[PDB]
């Protein structure tokens, strides 16, 4: 897999962002995660937390896995680093998504992202509270 450059165009949720990729705007939704929706417990946090990263990061970028690139919505699916760090990953490991969506063949990150669930519930973070 190979990270590829992006920049914000607007946060939308805990687990979508619209990005300008290859010059042209797209909705991203994050590979292997689901967060809580804004109306659900959580779900303001994520966003916040996901916001947050995305919107003080100098760096964007975007990592397709091996399989599908676009769902049935025409949303990316990716990977979204913010300086280096995997967003997918840090709502993981916060507690505010979990790992979800796991398809064959789209499912790179699988492992690291399982790990980084049982330390946030382990450590009783959030959804894990
Ligand atoms: C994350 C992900 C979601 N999807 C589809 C499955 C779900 O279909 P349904 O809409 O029919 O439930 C939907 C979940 O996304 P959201 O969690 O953003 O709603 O997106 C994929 O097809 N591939 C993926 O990798
Ligand atoms: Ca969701």
């Amino acid at each position: 897999l190979h990270k590829e450059p992006a920049t914000l165009i607007k946060a939308i949720d805990g687990d979508t962002v619209k990005l300008m990729y290859k010059g042209q705007p797209m909705t991203f939704r994050l590979l292997l995660v689901d967060t809580p929706e804004f109306n659900e417990k959580y779900g303001p946090e994520a966003s916040a937390f996901k916001k947050k990263m995305e919107e003080n990061a100098k760096k964007i970028e975007v990592e397709f896995d091996k399989g599908q690139r676009t769902d049935k919505y025409g949303r990316g699916l990716a990977y979204i680093y913010a300086d280096g760090k995997m967003v997918n990953e840090a709502l993981v490991r916060q507690g505010l998504a979990k790992v979800a969506y796991v398809y064959k063949g789209n499912n790179t990150h699988e492992q690291l992202l399982r790990k980084a669930e049982a330390q946030a519930k382990k450590e009783k973070l959030n959804i894990w509270s």
